[PDB]
């Protein structure tokens, strides 16, 4: 679990969005596994606007942060799960690192700010949904 709180927005994994997220929906994209909902309180986070390919992410299944080298946002095949049929997920970045079910929502940051959130994993891999192209989060 986890979310990004920026301005009056809450960014979560679409597959983990709550009834309240859907009742305050701003934007969602199943192909990216993202959902943004509106908040009343002002957020605590700021978003990176950069091309970093190294950073640090939070891994809840280890209660620890790990450094990672990750690929540029791209269209990647993701096998069927209880949440989605087998499909291509867009704007996904892969890296070698630990992840398991429960770790979605962990934040990836570089020196400029938040880059994205954990969205996929498997056998020593971790995938992050990029949010750096969502310029409207800042306004
Ligand atoms: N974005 C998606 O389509 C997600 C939806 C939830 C299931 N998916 C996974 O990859 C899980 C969650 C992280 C993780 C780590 C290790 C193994 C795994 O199967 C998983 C795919
Ligand atoms: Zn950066």
């Amino acid at each position: 679990s986890g979310a990004i709180y920026v301005g009056n927005y809450r960014v979560v994994n679409r597959h983990l969005a709550t009834h309240n997220d859907w009742a305050n929906l701003v934007w969602e994209d199943s192909s990216r596994d993202l959902l943004v909902s509106s908040t009343t309180a002002q957020g605590c986070d700021t978003i990176a606007r950069c091309d970093c390919q190294t950073g640090v992410y939070y891994c809840s299944s280890r209660r620890k942060h790990y450094p990672v080298s990750f690929s540029k946002p791209s269209l990647i095949f993701v096998e069927a799960s209880e949440y989605y049929p087998a499909r291509y997920q867009s704007h996904l970045m892969l890296a070698v690192g630990h992840s398991e079910p429960g770790d979605c929502g962990g934040i990836l940051r570089c020196q400029h700010g938040v880059v994205g959130i954990v969205s996929t994993g498997g056998n020593g891999l971790v995938g992050f949904a990029d949010v750096r192209d969502l310029l409207w989060l800042d306004e």
